[PDB]
């Protein structure tokens, strides 16, 4: 669902390389090649559904309609003129175009796709925010408007919504320890956060599964957040505004609280480096068990 900003195709890059690199003596050296725009060895598996995650997180393979879909690019184009010429858009979106219908495996996508990905390497790495010169750009331009790299996402929410040297700041310290305040403001900052972590799709929808991941990453079952998750969303509000509000406080009050609470912290630390898992997948243990900008709370 694009166009995406450079935060958004930096999400979708690092969770394809999460989720697909190799766990052993391969890893590192592919990590280095994707990273690149390498896509390579073009004969694993690994590198197969690696681009396959990319193309149907962007859009550019639909899974259901079982082709390539053009759109993505011209969307990706019309929202950043600066990264294209557009007679080399109108290449590379021609090429996608003209690709066959294409099934559904990682094999099948990644061969139909790769000689595209090298004929028009360089108009895709521009457009889709993976030049560094370019994107470091656009995070100079945006500053405290996008999550910056190595910045906490939820810290991203916080300085908008509660900003420091403000009289909101304080707030942080009930915020921070899991209250659920009620007012439109932290509605806002936690609609913030819930779709910053993708708990919340861009449509405001709940993806269950995202908090599932979360939950598998600090070691628990999901049976019981699955079950609170099912009652949770028989009782969400109309106003689209508070979904992710509705969501966060349902949790937070749940019989799953102690957990979600483990899970959301786990993943705080997680948002602020996005390849956190990336040069080897490490293990969770749960932390040792307040001050804002140093200054203690009450
Ligand atoms: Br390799
Ligand atoms: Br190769
Ligand atoms: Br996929
Ligand atoms: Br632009
Ligand atoms: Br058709
Ligand atoms: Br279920
Ligand atoms: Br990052
Ligand atoms: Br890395």
């Amino acid at each position: 669902m694009g166009p995406f900003d450079p935060e958004e195709m930096l999400f979708i890059f690092t969770r394809c390389m999460e989720d697909n690199l190799e766990d052993g003596a391969n890893r590192l050296p592919m990590l280095a090649k994707w990273k690149e725009w390498i896509n390579e060895p073009v004969d694993s598996p690994a590198t197969q559904c690696f681009g396959k995650c990319v193309l149907v997180r962007t859009g550019l393979y639909d899974p259901v309609a079982q082709k390539f879909d053009a759109s993505v690019i011209q969307e990706q184009f019309k929202a950043y003129p600066s990264l294209g010429e557009k007679s080399k858009v109108e290449a590379y979106a021609n090429a996608v175009k003209q690709l066959p219908s294409t099934n559904n495996d990682c094999a099948a996508v990644f061969k139909a796709y790769d000689p595209v990905h090298k004929a028009h390497k360089d108009t895709s790495k521009n457009l889709f925010h993976g030049n560094k010169e370019l994107t470091k750009g656009l995070y100079e331009k945006l500053g405290k408007d996008i999550r910056q790299k190595k910045q906490s996402y939820f810290e991203f929410c916080e300085n908008k919504y509660y900003p420091a040297g403000s009289d909101k700041r304080q707030q942080l310290c009930q915020i921070r320890q899991y209250t659920v305040l009620d007012d439109a403001l932290f509605k806002e900052h936690t609609d913030c956060v819930m779709k910053g972590i993708r708990y919340i799709t861009k449509d405001n929808q709940l993806d269950v599964e995202e908090v599932k991941r979360d939950f598998k990453l600090v070691n628990k079952d999901t049976k019981a957040l699955e079950e609170v998750l099912n009652d949770c969303k028989s009782k969400e509000p109309s106003n689209a505004k508070e979904k992710s509000w509705h969501y966060y406080k349902c949790l937070v009050e749940s019989s799953v609280k102690d957990d979600f609470k483990e899970a959301f912290d786990y993943r705080e630390v997680r948002s602020q480096i996005y390849a956190f898992n990336l040069p080897k997948n490490q293990a969770y243990s749960k932390p040792a068990v307040m001050e804002i900008d140093g200054k203690q709370c009450p």
